[PDB]
């Protein structure tokens, strides 16, 4: 029956309610009890609050009016207003110190994810303060959760006006029965219930959610730790840069502050880092999300040199010349890992600092061919699987969705075995042939990846791994330097390749280097574990590169 | 014969050279003359510089070994280094106190510009200091304007090796004979000389200068106040947004630093800016410059309230969303100035500033019918023409090459009157089939508008003028409010549409309004005197955006 929840923002979805500071400074002020509500609303309908509220004026235009309203009151209440009592200066203050009310919002979020339909209706007022831009902030935030905003200031109506719940149904496409409405102020919610919908009168939080879970009959309480924001493809800015003739490549961008380059590695895409965009745009930071060269709307060259770490770091380069960037942090994961250190050792002027997921920085060994130090060890046979032409292109792309929901899997649900891969003949010759989905992955997220591959398949991927004499002769160069700008490396104790103990020996040639460590996390990181990346991350970007 | 010029980066496109922070620092400090170079030179190819400039080593790692030559060198020259003494102090000085020596860049500019491959051929070194941006960005603003930029450190060799030379050439596909290289270290010009290239040995910029202009046959010195960088359209960063479901906003995205939204008006494109992208990004700002929706590679629906301000506004602010902005600065010319205006009344929140070219702040009048406001002023009239749906289309249509070279056009050179447009029955009736080339634009300019109108012609654009009736409505809402944030109005002298005394009154709703004024400038402000625009724009950004 249920299916519209409707939240308020100041007193329900942020928290202390600016309305309340009204009374936390006549206490503070040992002012007369209610003075400043009492200022606050004076005039009622047409007063100047109203108009506020309405559009008609500015916030910055309000403040004289409300300034005096209260001499007005403490005049006919026969008292004095303090020695420098300032309406902006309070403003100021109950504006910053409002939060997200972050129950609230995972709530919403939850009712969304049943199904619901979901907005913000509320009482606010169009803002011109010197400091607007921490309220716009805020908005943002909230906003993408919902479906609808609704501003009184924008469509000049207010509640408890009995138009303005018109204007909701009429938005919602809801009647009035469908819709719950949760307010703190009870005025507000009896034109609500004047026509049939739930209403909810808040106080505390816990209680409204209590509420909220008997009458819609969803659990919202006590509910698991739930995923960061992911990314919707549709709703990102897509950007483009031609870096060379033959070669354009795309990324995804979210944020402003300094720019944050986000690397993938194989064979994925700028989405595997969809966990970590609205994170660390919402912590402050320019989040470039790569498609690398290979994949997804980059372009993807056939030849193999067009693959080789030099000429990738390059390409990296000019991306940031044609953006206007002298500078970006780079973050890497697997082969993204590994090209990050690479832009560290040849490009620091170009990096503000550098992270890695998993992929350890190994020197070049200048007295051992690269493909040998590839045979001693094991677990990566693998990457000699890959060096043939063609071999692990049709094995891959023989069936997409078969293949990532193969590849994509947390560490106690693995269905190959990167040992003796060539000897068996393929890295999926004893894997189903309908994977069952892991718990990282939904079906739509597998779907985006096996489109993403159709455009150019895995040539380009897999030439990635097909420059090893080429990758070491260049890393030869490099053997005198230390990397000494700010750089972490984040090590993930089920990546049964790339093993935390691989990193061992880091500190010699990266003497400042700080870490993270993740548990129970296998080879995909940033989707095995997104809350901990970007705890991890964000951490180190506010301390190192910032 | 000569074809090709090669400059160094140090005493020769940038200035002072630290080279020179050696033997000042030994005068400041009372040092035997020449210790300081001594020990920058200590043990020739061998010696810590060296390697440095070959990239075996970062700066950081050599500046340590630096120290230990000042050292020895002080001992055998039986004298003290001062107390606090400092190596990483110095060069941190010296390399920020370096800047692009404008007169050698504008002569190198020329000599690209009239067929010259021009090189930029430095001892340089991986720079890894906590201040290392400082020269990224020099790096950064110089590279671009060269044909290659070839770094010691990156290939391995350095001046004055044969080799290095030998590698020049075979960069820039020319004999010896054929390259002009100029140095100011005459030991690094020999093997050029040796080669049978010509050298220049610069001491002063302008007799080095003259030397070139001498030798090429180029005038280089006392040449006229060149234009301000234009943008080459496929070495942009293309930016696309999804605003909703049939809406697709394009930009061009350049620079770091604070959101800067660039507005084009009628008929115009994100290149209309192409002079200022380059600029506001070398300021310090993000610039966002779009193409206005019925523009270019943004959507065109067809239907007429698609385009009226409020939609487009909302339009703008999702925008905004999309790419997590929680704020820009707006700067709009023609229709994109009255869209910020707009935005600056309805979106403070998201506005860290408003600038407009040409378009004055104007309430409605809620007493009389825009289209009556618009007859009653002549000049005016060509807004009537374009009511019709149909009309304006097949005339602007019919032509594209003429309708640009028509419209586009300095105060002094202007064919069309906007006087009486609808009883003449157009707005080219009496202008030329071929009309000759503005002194503003290049045919090559012209032909990109041409192929941008191509993909959606005029309705779009044209429906921006179709709303008046509903914009009014719209507008008549802010009828109480004033413009409060950050506001500057740049009038154009001889703009005889939107003539500078139309903005007289804006005082009244904007008190705090800034001011920058062009004389001998008509309606196409940026290409007209992009010059003047660059440095109004950027005084005001960074004194009240910022
Ligand atoms: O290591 C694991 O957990 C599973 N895995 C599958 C592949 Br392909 C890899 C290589 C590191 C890229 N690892
Ligand atoms: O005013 C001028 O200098 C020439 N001109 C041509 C046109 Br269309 C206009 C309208 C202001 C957009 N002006
Ligand atoms: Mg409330
Ligand atoms: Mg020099």
């Amino acid at each position: 029956t249920l299916r519209a929840a409707v939240f308020d923002l100041d007193g329900v979805l942020a928290l202390p309610a600016v309305f309340g500071v009204l009374g936390r400074t006549e206490e503070a002020l040992a002012l007369p009890r209610g003075l400043l509500n009492d200022a606050f609303q004076k005039g009622g309908p047409e007063g100047a609050t109203t108009r506020l509220m309405k559009g008609e004026i500015t916030l910055s235009q309000w403040i004289p009016l409300m300034e005096e309203n209260c001499r007005k009151c403490s005049e006919t209440a026969k008292v004095c207003l303090p020695k420098n009592f300032s309406i902006k200066e309070i403003f100021d203050k109950a504006i910053s110190a409002r939060k997200i009310n972050r129950p609230m919002l995972q709530a919403a979020l939850m009712l969304r994810k049943k199904g619901f339909t979901t907005a913000i209706l509320t009482n606010t007022w169009l803002d011109d303060r010197a400091e607007r831009d921490g309220l716009a902030q805020l908005m943002c935030e909230l906003k993408m959760h919902f479906d609808f905003l609704i501003e009184s200031c924008q469509v000049g109506m207010v509640k408890p006006e009995p138009q303005i719940y018109k204007f909701l149904l009429d938005t919602l496409k809801a009647s009035p029965s469908e819709v719950v409405f949760l307010d703190d102020i009870g005025a507000n919610l009896k034109p609500a219930r004047d026509l049939g919908m739930v209403t909810i009168l808040v106080q505390d939080t816990d209680t409204a959610l209590k509420e909220l879970e008997k009458v819609t009959g969803i659990q919202l309480l006590n509910t698991p730790a739930p995923l960061p924001t992911s990314c919707n493809p549709s709703d990102m800015s897509h950007g483009y840069v031609t870096v060379k003739p033959r070669v354009r490549l795309h990324f995804v961008e979210l944020g402003s502050g300094p720019a944050v380059c986000l690397c993938h590695g194989f064979p994925e895409s700028w989405y595997s880092w969809r966990y970590q965009i609205p994170a660390l745009a919402q912590a402050g930071y320019r989040v470039l999300a790569m498609d690398m060269k290979g994949y997804g709307e980059s372009s993807a060259p056939p030849e193999i040199e067009e693959y080789c770490m030099e000429v990738l770091c390059k390409e990296m380069v000019t991306f940031l010349d044609k953006l206007g960037l002298s500078q970006a942090v780079f973050i890497g994961h697997d082969w993204g890992g590994m090209l990050v250190w690479y832009m560290a050792l040849f490009y620091p002027e170009r990096v503000r600092a550098v992270a890695s997921l998993n992929t350890p920085f190994i020197p070049a060994n200048p007295n051992m061919s690269p493909l040998e130090s590839i045979k001693a060890n094991p677990v990566f046979d693998y990457q000699l699987y890959f060096q043939e032409p063609g071999v692990a292109e049709a094995e891959l792309e023989q069936n997409l969705s078969r293949t990532f929901k193969s590849l994509f899997r947390a560490s106690d649900e693995s269905v190959l075995s990167m040992h003796k891969v060539c000897e068996a003949g393929g890295l999926f010759v004893n894997s189903p042939e309908e994977p069952s989905l892991s718990r990282m992955v939904t079906e739509e997220e597998i779907q985006f990846y096996v489109q993403q591959f159709k455009k150019s398949g895995f040539r380009g991927p897999l030439n990635w791994y097909r420059n090893m004499e080429r990758n070491w002769k260049w890393a030869c160069k490099s053997l005198g330097r230390k990397i000494l700008i700010p750089a972490l490396m984040v090590t993930a104790e089920k990546d049964f390749v790339l093993v935390p103990q691989m990193s061992q020996h880091m500190e010699d040639w990266i003497p400042h280097l700080k870490r993270g460590h993740i548990e129970d996390c296998g080879h995909w990181t940033q989707m095995d574990k997104p809350t901990e990346v970007n705890q991890i991350l964000i951490k180190w970007l506010d301390s190192d590169a910032r």
